[PDB]
């Protein structure tokens, strides 16, 4: 759970 976070997040500004 944390890790799906985690390595995800980096990329969450890209459609913005």
């Amino acid at each position: 759970f944390a890790a799906a976070x985690g390595l995800a997040a980096p990329q969450x500004p890209a459609p913005f």
